[PDB]
């Protein structure tokens, strides 16, 4: 076997690179190197990447599926494989994920606990399990406040594929939301968040005054943004540590069960009105 | 010989993932896929990764060397190899780079156009060719304004290794520079810039009032930060496309010559006093 573990990502969300770094630190312990290849949300590219890594006989694959409706060819299954972040629609393939519903529930509830009772939602593609999880968290919070869901308020990145696609979706969605006088926004990944912030910046409107916002995925830049950004923070170190341990046991042929972790909200400045 | 191109990067500066996306887009026209692995500025790690990709018979390696003093093992010479971003001391390896002297020259001059006559410089490790080039450009601008080079105004990320090490170096240096009343700063990469912005935020001091700053490296943070960040922009699109062309020519056993590109200063808000 090659001493490479192939980490197949869907996009350039720093989230994946931060998890990578953790996986990598732990794996070099057993003289395993991690290599990363991005599918850019293209499914044909994802298939080409798996097929190359199988052919190369890598030690293992960690797949972040571009869509949840996807089957592993019988010919690939000789390689230890697990998924991360997202689940596939029907496998006994072990995964590592967070509680996506809780996460978006916490985030949505926080915006509601201000004056804002009509919350814009920015979602990625609904073919992804994390999108469905996050949509369900939003719905649950809305309902707890005895509000009606307004499908008008929910936007998806379902037009194009990849990193920049997601950013533009957040931007254009937010630009629309702001134009309707929406005052509260939950952006459910780092890139959708960056697009939201682009639209808000470009407009006249002032965070904490005209609009409030909760994002997902932390960065050192959230603490130095004006105003500081409240986000759902994912447990990236722990996820990386656990995935590295899950992947080692798979490489040794031991039984492994799926793990789900917990996010936490980091309250800063952007989620409350002055 | 597998259809994989290995891109070995020194840290998690978005500069490298941005170039990667461009390299990937072009190379996949030829059914070749780019996989990334980071040495995190560790030369042992770099060597391991090279040894690993050589053993797996990758089509090619694009190396971003952690340091200038590097020699190929003769066993490695069967696999086509170029360097990107950085040049080696003595080798036959083709490179693709920018004009680093001109980049830091333009940036320092921009700061010197203000009242400010003492300019802090944040640099990476001096054992990197881009660091030396950027230092030379700063010296040039200082001299052209008939000021003398003051070594105490220049900081280096050479105490620790990797991404966080460079952010922290940028933070500790800026804090020191601000403690001395320095009103003008050039941060010569995105990581040092981030560290600088942290230090500035922690201090009482306000950009455009108490201090001005010019950074390096395009980022989506730049247009949306408060104030908007002036930076030297690197031509990541051209760089990635041209490197993909170079590496393909190499894979085909054709002669390739080294390329040097030009950066450009994007003037926004952070580089002038109000
Ligand atoms: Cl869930
Ligand atoms: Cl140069």
């Amino acid at each position: 076997r090659s001493n490479i573990i192939a980490f197949i990502v869907p996009d350039q969300n720093p989230f994946f690179t931060e998890v990578l770094t953790e996986i990598s630190h732990e794996c070099q312990k057993h003289h395993l190197h991690v290599a990363v290849a991005s599918s850019e949300e293209n499914e044909d590219k994802q298939q080409d990447l798996i097929e190359t890594f199988v052919s190369q006989n890598v030690s293992a694959i960690i797949l972040v599926p571009v869509k949840s409706k996807f089957q592993m060819k019988r010919e690939w299954l000789k390689i230890p494989i697990m998924t991360l972040d997202r689940e596939l629609e029907s496998t006994s393939l072990p995964s590592i994920t967070v509680d996506n519903e809780e996460a978006a529930y916490i985030a949505t509830k926080r915006v509601l606990e201000s004056t804002c009772k009509e919350v814009g939602l920015l979602l990625a593609n609904p073919n992804i399990s994390t999108t469905i999880g996050r949509k369900n968290g939003y719905n649950k919070a809305i309902s707890e406040f005895d509000l009606n869901v307004n499908p008008s308020l929910i936007h998806y990145s379902d037009q194009q594929l990849g990193t920049n696609a997601q950013i533009y979706s957040g931007y254009e969605a937010t630009k629309t939301l702001l134009s309707k006088g929406i005052k509260g926004i939950v952006a459910t990944n780092h890139l959708l968040l960056l697009g939201a912030l682009q639209a808000i910046k470009e407009s006249e409107k002032e965070i904490k005054k005209d609009v409030i916002i909760v994002g997902f995925d932390d960065s050192y830049w959230n603490e130095i943004y004006t105003p500081k950004l409240t986000v759902i923070s994912q447990p990236v170190k722990e996820m990386g540590q656990v995935a590295a341990k899950m992947i080692y046991k798979l490489i040794k042929g031991k039984d492994v069960t799926s793990i789900k972790l917990s996010t936490k909200l980091i309250i800063r400045e952007s989620c409350s009105f002055n």
